[PDB]
C-alpha cells in the first residue's frame, strides 16, 4: 500500500545551466506540485519514502527519487539532520508548509536530473531523476483523460 | 521524414469478444493513417512507416516500418508485382478511392492490429502497439493541443 503524506502546489525558483564556457542560465519561478508518498518495498517489506515533482505548465516536466533508510543516512548527515528516518517526512512537511521557506530547483544542464533544494544546496538537497517510459506514460495519460473531462465540462 | 499520407479514414473497427471463437464487436470508427518516408538511422536505406491513430483514444497508436527486404515479403504474399518505392502510389491511390474498405482487425491483447483493404487478400499490414518515446511524443501532442484550447476558452 502507497500513502501520500503531501500533495500541494509550491513556489519554486527554477534554475538551469544553458552554456558550456559561458555561465548563462535560465531562471524564473515557477507552481511546482511536490506529492510526498510513504510506500514499503514490495521484495522486503522495508519503509520508503518517495519525493515526486511535476509542473502543471509543462506536461513533460516530471522527475522523482525514492529514499529508503540506507538511502536518507547518507543525506541526513550531508545536510546536518539530527532526525531519524520515521521522524523526516513530519520535519519537512512541516518546514514546506512554512510560507517563508524558499524553494529552489536546481535542474540538470541535459534536464536529466534536479536538485531539489531548500534555500540553498547547504541547507537541504534531493537529487531527483528523469521520469521516463511506463511512469511519464502514465502521467501524461491523466493528463489527457483530466483535459478530456475539462472539455467535456465545457458548455 | 517526408509525409506522402496524412487523411483521417472511416474504417470498420473489429475488436475481439473470444478465445477459440471468431465472434467480434464491429463498429466504424475515424482513424487517422498517416504514411511516410524515412532513412535508417544505421544505414542510410529507404523506409516507410505506417502509423494509424485515433482522435477518441489517445492510447490508441499502432506502426509498423517497412524496409525493402520487410517489402520483399509482403509483395509475394499479396501477390503485389510493384517494387517497394513504386508501392506507396499503388496504396495511397488505392486508400483515396471511396469504393475501398477500410478494416482494421484488432488483438485481443490490443497489441497489434490488422490493418486490411475490404479483407487481407488485397493489402494487410500487421502493425504492432506503439510505446516508448514514440508513444510519450504522441501523448505530449494531444496535451499541448488541448493545453491551447483551455487557453482560448
Amino acid at each position: 500500500s502507497k500513502i501520500a503524506l503531501f500533495d500541494q502546489t509550491l513556489i519554486a525558483s527554477l534554475l538551469q545551466p544553458l552554456s558550456l564556457n559561458q555561465p548563462d542560465f535560465k531562471a524564473y519561478k515557477t507552481k511546482v506540485k511536490l506529492k510526498i508518498s510513504e510506500q514499503r518495498n514490495e521484495t522486503s517489506g522495508e519503509k520508503e519514502l518517495k519525493f515526486e515533482i511535476s509542473r502543471s505548465d509543462d506536461f513533460e516536466f516530471l522527475f522523482s527519487e525514492t529514499l529508503n533508510n540506507e538511502k536518507y543516512q547518507i543525506l541526513a548527515r550531508d545536510h546536518d539532520l539530527t532526525v531519524d528516518f520515521d521522524a523526516f517526512p513530519k520535519v519537512i512537511i512541516q518546514h514546506l508548509l512554512c510560507k517563508n521557506t524558499e524553494i529552489n530547483i536546481i535542474l540538470d544542464a541535459e534536464k536529466n536530473f534536479c536538485s531539489f533544494e531548500l534555500f540553498s544546496g547547504k541547507i537541504f538537497s534531493i537529487k531527483l531523476h528523469a521520469v521516463r517510459g511506463d511512469h511519464l506514460i502514465s502521467h501524461l495519460l491523466k493528463i489527457c483523460s483530466s483535459q478530456a473531462v475539462k472539455l467535456s465540462t465545457f458548455y
